[PDB]
């Protein structure tokens, strides 16, 4: 019941991106420019369907420079983990949540089952948990 | 056999980067918002240090942006720049040929000098074949 790190996700499907700057309420942990990152199962639920067990969902996060009025991405801070398994997550609402440091699979954050991450996306329990919206 | 193809399901392909350009930066005007870079598998090849086959397709996709809060969030695609790759047909700009589509939709594109003027800038990356960006992790 440990959420598998999600190799290969930099291939997966860009659902979008966001930048959060300083003074944003996310911005300990989350500021910086994310981008979201889907599995083909993760798309079915994005589409409309249901999630399938096995949907992941990353959020991929970068620090950024400003330089001269641009935003230049630099360096990984962490990846944010959802993966989509209704018995073995139940107790966060099938949805298992990890976050990796700088994206390394050694380097786990979560420390209470995922509790303060479901705490949050709970908000969103009428999309499924998911905040991010398929746009073309 | 001088136009580019409109890049139909460039959505799906590899996100290479993104970078925004404000108010203020020289190519605010007119490139300013947020920015993907997308790449086919043929791309991939020329970026990974490869040499670029005839059929690799390198998508600029620019959307506007919004302040929110100290978020800037996504609002309209502006365009898409496409460069597509083909060392015979689009000799003239060094074996890519530069096609804009206005919103991203087929029938709006805005190339009307054969891409002159996009290679005029691109032609500063000679070295690595008219292609700014970089892979990353
Ligand atoms: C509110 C205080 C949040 C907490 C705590 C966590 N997340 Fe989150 N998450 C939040 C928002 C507003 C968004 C949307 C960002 C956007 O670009 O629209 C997200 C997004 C994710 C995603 C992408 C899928 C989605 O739901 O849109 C993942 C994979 C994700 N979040 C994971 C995650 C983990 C593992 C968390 C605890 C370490 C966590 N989130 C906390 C808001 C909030
Ligand atoms: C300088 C004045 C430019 C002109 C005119 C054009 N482009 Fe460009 N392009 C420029 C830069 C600095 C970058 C990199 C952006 C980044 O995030 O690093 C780009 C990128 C592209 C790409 C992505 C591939 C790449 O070269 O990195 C495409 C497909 C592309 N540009 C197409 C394009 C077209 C079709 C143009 C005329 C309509 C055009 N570019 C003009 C700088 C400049
Ligand atoms: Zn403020
Ligand atoms: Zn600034």
């Amino acid at each position: 019941t440990k959420v598998k790190y999600p190799d290969g996700f930099r291939s997966w499907y860009h659902v979008k991106s966001m930048v959060i700057q300083p003074g944003h309420p996310l911005e300990n942990p989350f500021g910086g420019i994310h981008h979201v990152y889907a599995n083909a199962e993760a798309i079915q639920g994005l589409r409309g369907g249901n999630y399938p067990d096995g949907a992941v969902l990353v959020f991929d996060l970068f620090d950024y420079q400003e330089d001269n009025h641009a935003l230049v991405e630099g360096k990984r801070k962490l990846i944010g983990v959802m993966e989509r398994d209704a018995k073995r997550f139940s107790a966060t609402g099938g949805w298992g949540y990890e976050g990796f440091g700088e994206g390394k699979p050694d380097k786990r954050l979560v420390t209470d089952g995922g509790q303060g991450c479901f705490g949050c996306h709970a908000a969103q329990k009428e999309s499924q948990y998911v905040f991010s919206r398929l746009r073309d």
